[PDB]
């Protein structure tokens, strides 16, 4: 009747996250990650992704973290992404052409890695919501006939178009933070169900920490929704609302 989709972002970043991703699907509401095609343990997320049936895997589209696929020099500095993505936006210096060329790169990638096409595609740090990357990205996944997370909000703030690509009928951003419980969980659903959303993506980061979590401004908060998200009760609650626990691929 609803359908619940529980994606945990940044598969491949490490290997504490990659652990703490299937721990939240095989035992949890987890059914769904997103994968940095450069992270430093995507060998290793791709060997747990191709044991796991039960979980399904999209692209985490990246611009800001590691080196890309492809030569980029609109946009590296020493080989190396970053965040001075948002001001180059700002400022309409985005080298566009040198982007939808990484974007098609990193697929390519994707699929060498998993053996089969991303049910969808996201991005770190949310860089496919910018105004002019997400039409390029939507053209992308409608071209390749998959999903793409829509922050609904963002997109009618930036008159982007809500069609762009097939999608839940909302995404919330809202499990995070050091406060995370069973509570604020429930309240992202009780608040998509009220917008009279028969689908929803919920975005997580669960993780168990290594020293790479470690060096992380949001750390130990992934522990405390690894938990929540295994609980016994959460399985329950999801039920009670008529949510079927599923992926992209249902949309
Ligand atoms: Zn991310």
């Amino acid at each position: 009747e609803r359908v619940l989709i529980v994606n945990a972002d940044d598969f491949g970043l490490s290997k504490g996250q990659n652990y703490g991703i299937i721990e939240a699907c095989r035992n949890g509401v987890v059914t769904s990650t997103t994968a940095l095609v450069n992270g430093a343990a995507i060998d290793h997320a791709a060997q747990l992704g191709r044991s796991t049936p039960e979980l399904a895997v999209g692209m985490h589209f990246v611009l800001t973290l590691g080196e890309p696929l492809s030569a980029m020099p609109g946009l590296t500095r020493d080989g190396r992404l970053g965040k001075w993505i948002w001001q180059q936006a700002e400022e309409d210096s985005l080298p566009l052409e040198e982007i939808a060329h990484e974007l098609a790169c990193q697929y390519h990638r994707f699929v060498e890695l998993f053996g089969h096409e991303p049910t969808h595609i996201d991005s770190h740090h949310h860089v496919h919501m910018f105004a002019q990357i997400y039409p390029i990205v939507a053209a992308f996944a409608r071209e390749k006939g998959i999903a793409l997370r829509i922050d609904r909000q963002v997109a009618a703030q930036s008159g982007l178009d809500q069609q762009a690509a097939r999608s839940s009928a909302g995404f919330s951003s809202e499990f995070y933070g050091e406060a995370v419980s069973e509570e604020l969980f429930l309240q992202t659903l009780d608040a998509s169900i009220a917008r009279g959303e028969r689908s929803l993506e919920v975005m997580c980061h669960p993780a168990y920490v290594d020293r790479i979590i470690m060096g992380s401004a949001y750390c130990y908060p992934r522990l405390d929704e690894l938990d929540v998200l295994t609980a016994a009760s959460l399985k329950a609650a999801v039920a009670d609302r008529g949510y079927r626990l599923g992926t992209y691929r249902d949309v």
